[PDB]
This record gives structure tokens, sequence and C-alpha cells, in this order.
């Protein structure tokens, strides 16, 4: 693969002024930027590995045109950096937000869950897996819209699915669980359903479950026999519908965990009363009081 | 790779004799130590430039840090003209596959002794948090004394190198589904895959073929993944005791959740039998040189 034809071979700063760092992890920064001619605001993401495999994130975002997935504007290849130009979501991520406003209301969490689920149903119908669903990767814009973002790890999934079936060993002596991994990989899209369940707890309690425990310990625990799916800490603050939502999304067995589409029929996210005003309230609270 | 690898021609230390095998990516030679006269096996591996060396490091290192009788012994390594040479213990009878392709199917007692010795090797490995991942008759070597040695940690090395490499870049785990977490730590299975392969190997030793060997490989992969695939059984019910039938049944437990560990299997009736010794394989080797 060579760099996608639609990518711009120029310096993004020829088109945009950089105003502020919006964050980004250890390896790449996201900038609030402004179009030098239009005056329109965008977000520029500046994303060893491989150029042709790193750009998979661009392809994913570019081929997504759904109201619950962050909108793609364009991409640049300049010197030692790949840039993604996307819609600027003014309130940033849900994590950015709740770190200021505190825990979300149940109705607000319900609304986020519904919108994430719609994004996930879209993605999964295209045989895409997000693989990194969490507060920090769900963005809110000024119109109170909920947008999935950060398809870096998703790009690793998509890259494997475009390629043929390659093997390590011989099947006849393989254990059935070795066979499954070798064939289908160790997981599928239903892993996003679990992550959403954890995200809902995160929005409710400002931390994912077991956050204070060493990561490697958590990883070892999750792989033990008899791992207990997480629950909401305070049982009284939340409705039975919410407890049930958490319960089924956090179904241990991938074969019995409900799909995004099935989850969209769950009572918690089909509540009459779920509306964008819930998010506009959050944005007001973020703004002032 | 190894920090004690010899960057020199192995032929400075050994005279090469016969070819003993080799899949598609190299060869194995019987060799003689020019100083001591002792006989070894030299496994040669081709190092092509798009093959990241991390795999080959892992293999030697797995072999280097194993001290157990039922694991083929490691002596040293040579890097010469982009060829990796692994010097190891010479097992003059070759592999169980090499042997049964001449002698024919093994007796139940002979299979029991092999299983015990492998389970001793596997128990040790899993106590080193290592997985062979390639247990099969071609990878079980027999020396002239009738003793059993696990070998060929090539696949183990590959999977191992991949995992250590991916571990570094797997981020925070708190939002991961257990199945995602399982993949992160270890490719989505555990050491109990070795017990399954041994069970298959016992059937292979009994019938000269693994189950479904007449079925196309990709189809077998497919069929095994499908919910409702039923574990194999020995073809003939009457050639084998109930202890053997149960050994197969219990090692070939589909769920990696209820499949017995190595050490648990060592207490199984079939391998805890008195009368299990290298004499049983010496019998097989006798059969190999006459009738
Ligand atoms: N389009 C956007 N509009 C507004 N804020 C954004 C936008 N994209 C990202 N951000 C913010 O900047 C962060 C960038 O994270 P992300 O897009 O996941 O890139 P990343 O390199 O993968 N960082 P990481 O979270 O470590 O994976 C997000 O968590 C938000 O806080
Ligand atoms: N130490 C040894 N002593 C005697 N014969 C050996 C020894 N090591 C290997 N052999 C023989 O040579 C073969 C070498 O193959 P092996 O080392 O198992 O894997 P490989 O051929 O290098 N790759 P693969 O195709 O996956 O088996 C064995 O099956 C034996 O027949
Ligand atoms: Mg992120
Ligand atoms: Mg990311
Ligand atoms: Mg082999």
């Amino acid at each position: 693969d060579v760099v996608d034809p639609d990518i711009f071979n120029r310096d993004p700063r020829d088109h945009y002024d950089l105003l502020q760092r919006l964050g980004g992890g250890t390896y790449g920064e996201v900038f609030k930027a402004r179009d030098k001619v239009s005056g329109d605001l965008v977000a520029l993401k500046m994303v060893d590995d491989d150029v042709s495999t790193l750009q998979k994130e661009i392809l994913i975002l570019k081929t997504c045109r759904h109201a619950n997935i962050v909108a793609y504007h364009g991409s640049y290849l300049w010197l030692q950096k790949l840039w993604i130009c996307m819609e600027f979501c003014g309130a940033g991520s849900l994590q950015d937000i709740y770190q200021v406003t505190g825990s979300l209301s149940e109705l607000q969490i319900s609304y986020v869950c519904r919108e994430v689920l719609q994004g996930l149903a879209y993605l999964h119908s295209q045989k895409k897996i997000h693989r990194d669903i969490k507060g920090a990767n769900i963005l809110i814009n000024d119109a109170g819209e909920v947008r999935l973002a950060d398809f870096g790890i998703s790009a690793q999934i998509g890259a494997e699915l475009a390629r043929r079936l390659e093997f390590i060993g011989t099947p006849y002596w393989m254990a059935p669980e070795v066979a499954a991994v070798a064939l289908k990989g160790g997981y599928n899209e239903l892993c996003d359903i679990w992550s959403l369940g954890i995200t809902a707890i995160e929005l409710a309690e400002l931390q994912p479950p077991l956050f204070d425990v060493h990561p490697l310990r958590v990883l070892f625990l999750m792989t033990k026999s008899g791992y207990q799916p997480p629950r909401l800490k305070e049982k009284g603050k939340w409705s039975a519908a919410f407890h049930n939502f958490i319960k089924v999304t956090l179904t241990k067995s991938p074969k019995k965990r409900p799909s995004a589409t099935k989850m969209l029929s769950h009572q918690l996210v089909s509540q009459p009363g779920l509306n964008r005003g819930l998010i506009l309230d959050l944005l007001d609270k973020l703004k002032n009081g």
C-alpha cells in the first residue's frame, strides 16, 4: 500500500492556524485549529510502525459518515507526521467534561449509551471494531452531539481483516481454543459492548472499576477462572434498568453478550425522555454552574 | 540474540555427518565434536532479512533456560554466514513420527510411557510459565537409550516473540473485555493447549494419524471453532483399556476451563502405572531394526 490518493502532501499549517493543544497521549497531539481563509474551527490530530498501516486510522474515519462518529475533513502527510483533520468538538471528551462537572445523571448516561450504541451498530455493520470505547474517546460538540473518536486501535483491527488467513502452526494438534484464535482472532465486535458497560460505570462514578489496582494485576485477574463482572458501587442511586443494562453489557461470555442492535432495544436506552437537552444541560453545567 | 552465541563456522568445532530432517526452513545434522568425539545434533536455520530476529532469540533462550531430562538439552549456538546453528543433544532414534512410520502403531503401554515422560516435560515447562504449543509425534525425540525428549520450540518462539512485542503497546486494561484481556496477555489461550495436543498425539501414536488428517486443514480449523464440534476418540474401542479411553477423553476436554493440568494428569491411572520405563521404547526400537 502507498499513501491514500486523497491525502494532501503539504504542511497543514499552510491552511490552519494552531490555537491550543486539546490533548493527545504520549505519542500524538490534537490541536484546536482555525482555517486561515474560512475562519472555521477544526481539530488536527498528529498521529517504529508503518506509514501505510498508520494511515488505516484515516481510512476508517474517512469511510465513516454517521452522526455518532466524529466527522472527517481531511488528512496531510508532511515530513515526519501524519495529520487527521476532523470536526472540532467544543466540549472535548466526556472525561474532559466529567472531570469538571462530576458524575453524570442516569438520564444523561442513558443518552450517551444510546448514541454510542448507534455509532457502534453502524461500525459493526461495516465489520469494524472500535476496541477503545471509553469516556476519553467519546466527544461532545456544542450542538450536544455524541461522537465516537480515536480509531487508532481500530485501525489495527481493520488492517488484519483486509489480509488473508495466515497461520502459525498445524491445525490437527491445535486445541479448539487455539484454533478459534488462529481463525477468528481472540475476540470480535462484542468487545465494544463490554467496554460501553464499563464506560457507563465510568460516567457514573468518575472512574472505571478497579482503577486503583495495578494494570497487570487487573489483566491477570480478568484472565483468571471465575472473574466477577464489575457492578455499580452504590445500588440505591440507580434504577433497576441501569443495573440491568450494566449486567447484560458486562456479560462475561462473548457468545452470550448482546449485540449493539439488540442493546438498542433495552429499556434504559429506549426511554421516552432521552433527548439532546440532557447534553445541553451538561454543557451548561460545564460552562458555569 | 544470545549474548554467548558463537559468531563462527560450526565446522571449526564439529564434523557434519548425516541429515536427520528439517521442515521447510532449514536442516538438522548429526555431528561429531572434533575434540571430545561426543555426538550432537546441529539444527541449521536460515536468517532472511525480513525475518525479525526476535523469534530466533526466543527459541534459543527457551532451550537455554530449560534444565529438565525430558527436554532436549542445549549446548550452544552458532551464527555463520547468516545461518543460525543450534547445537543440541543427539537423539539417535529421531522422532516418534520417524519411528512409527516404520514400526507401525505403538502399544498402549508404549504410549503410556511416552505420555508420562511428555507430561513430566510439560509440567516443568508450565512451571516456567512456558508453552510448547507444538506437541506432536514429530516433535518428540527418542535417543538410543529409549528416553523421551521434547524438542522444536520454533512455534513457541514465534508466539512468544509476538506477545512480548505486543505487550509493550497494549495500553490501560480497565475498559477491556476479558476476551480482549486474554489476547493481550497471551494470544487468547493458556498452557492447557499442550494437554490437548498430547491427547491428540496419543491418538496419533495409536493410529499413525491425528484425528481428521483426511480433512483439509482450513476445514478442520473451521469445524473446530464451531459450537458443537465433538472431541475425537480412538477409532477402535476394543484395542485399548478403559484407562486409555479415559485418558483421551479427559485430555481432550473442549473447555480450557475444565481441562486437567499437566501435574493433575500425572496422577492419572494410565501414566501412574507401575511397569512404565524406557524398556518399552527399546522394544519399539528393536522392532525397527528387524521385523
Ligand atoms: N475532534 C476533536 N475535537 C475536540 N477534542 C478532541 C478531538 N479529538 C480529540 N480530542 C481531544 O484530544 C484527545 C485526543 O485523543 P485521541 O483522539 O484518542 O488521540 P490519541 O493519540 O489516541 N490520544 P490517546 O487517548 O492516548 O489514544 C481526546 O481525548 C480529546 O480530549
Ligand atoms: N536433537 C536431535 N537429535 C536427533 N534428531 C533430531 C534432533 N532434532 C531434530 N531431529 C530430527 O530432525 C527433525 C527436525 O525438525 P524439528 O526440529 O522438529 O522442526 P523443523 O523441521 O526445524 N520445523 P517444523 O517443520 O515445524 O518441524 C525432527 O523431526 C527429527 O526427525
Ligand atoms: Mg484516546
Ligand atoms: Mg487512541
Ligand atoms: Mg518439528
